[PDB]
């Protein structure tokens, strides 16, 4: 495919799901070979591996004194529309989390798309790779497009579930919210995160039940988002991704770890 | 004690706890003899039992198509302050829940009363009565002054704790917030309430934690709210109470079922 980019300016506002902040983005076209990079407080901050400084419960960036947190599900999108040259402005210290999925960004990036004459430069995944870190793993090795699987195993009612992502098959995961169990929000509150969270923005799951009166989307949206946001953290590599990866009970942590790892290996 | 009213109009705005909607409050000084009163959309709703309307997670009025949910807190603080003439206009349809508690009124109220030249004619308790309600039981004695103790018998870690208010110790309750249990907020959203709710507004309590992270304000704040509750909810009777009640696992549905089987005694 060829690089592309927005048509014009397209801006987003909202709440930060950690913060309880309020953010501005400002999503600015670029030329060709530019690539993704946000902009806070005039400072750029590249969409790279290199520049993550927190991967607890959202992938955060910075760089001199400047930092924006939460930049996955932006990138995910992002990646998911193979837009490759963009400016996105933060005003703030971290990206709105809106409806808590990727739809919102989706839904507007699409419109907005501008062909550019110049091939994509994609990331190939050349061979076998392997990560752990206590029970946690995820299993990486080379494919033609960009397959990715997310398997959980939950200690609620959800239970063993999995789902598989491929090219072509956006729509069904741009959808995917946020989730937490409920033995999942005092730590998180405690521990200075979550200032945004609500039944609005996160999907809140008990022991056996499902806090949030809207129900579940999908039977299993939290795989998906899970899913949803290791490409989002793919697309650290500098480009869009073309490999087939497997994650078994995986997280921003991990994820972030294979990345690097994976980067490590001059490919 | 003297028949009392605010000095000048006071006003408070928020969400409603239920309802999820924006309401404003303006409290008027009223003539004496007046009593306590509701106004919206130019009906007046006078805080006595007659016009209750619905008592599940709040005490609700009504007359002549014009509703206002939640007003146990706001009636509650004017019972503990003695103020008997004012009017309480609502712009909406339920007073705000504001933090949960009846600090913010208190507060204010009590810098702007006013004496006036009319001694309040109390409603006594003449004599013993009960009312119970499966395991629920409320107990009304005769007593000098005000005097109200709550029982609980908590399922979770909080288990049987009771506390006891005396004339002279508004201060102990009128700060107490308004609390669940993660075991239905489920139910709640479902029923269609609560659509306000948030940990800013609410003391949500766990099966053995507290998910706010600012923790208890007393060790027995829910049982104390409780208490603030029924004395509210005691104010229908059209004017300041004097009795002794002991209130055991009970709620504003038994609240007003006494309050009601207490005033069909013509007392
Ligand atoms: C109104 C009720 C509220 C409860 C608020 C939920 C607390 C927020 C928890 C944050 C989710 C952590 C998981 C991170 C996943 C991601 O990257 O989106
Ligand atoms: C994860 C959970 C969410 C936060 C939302 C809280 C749900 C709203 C609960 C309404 C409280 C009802 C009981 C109080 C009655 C009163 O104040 O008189």
């Amino acid at each position: 495919g060829l690089e592309k980019t927005v048509k014009e300016k397209l801006s987003f506002e909202g709440v930060g799901i950690h913060t309880g902040e309020y953010s501005k983005l400002i999503i600015h076209p670029e030329k060709e070979g530019t690539g993704i990079r946000f902009f806070k407080n005039g400072v750029y901050i590249p969409a790279r591996h290199e520049f993550v400084v927190h991967t607890n419960h959202s992938t955060d960036l910075g760089f001199k004194g400047q930092r924006i947190k939460t930049v996955e599900h932006i990138l995910s999108v992002l990646h998911l529309l193979e837009i490759t040259n963009v400016t996105i402005e933060v005003i703030g210290n971290e990206i709105p989390i809106l409806d808590g999925s990727g739809w919102e960004f989706y839904e507007a990036i699409r419109k907005n798309i501008l062909n550019q004459n110049r091939e994509i430069d994609y990331f190939v995944v050349e061979e076998p790779i392997i990560v752990e870190d206590e029970g946690r793993l995820i299993k990486a090795e080379p494919s033609d497009t960009l397959e990715v699987t997310y398997e959980g195993e939950f200690k609620n009612f959800l239970g063993r579930q999995k789902f598989t992502f491929v090219e072509g098959n956006e729509e069904e995961i741009v959808l995917a919210r946020t989730f937490a169990f409920d033995w999942e929000i005092e730590h998180i509150k405690k521990v200075g995160l979550g200032k945004g969270g609500s039944l609005k923005n996160t999907l809140v799951l008990g022991k056996d039940k499902v806090y949030n009166p809207e129900g579940l989307r999908y039977e299993n949206e939290p795989v998906r988002h899970k899913v949803f946001d290791l490409i989002g953290d793919l697309y650290l590599l500098g480009s869009p991704v073309k490999g087939k990866f497997y994650s078994f009970r995986g997280g921003h942590s991990l994820n972030v770890k294979l990345v690097k790892e994976l980067a490590k290996k001059q490919k």
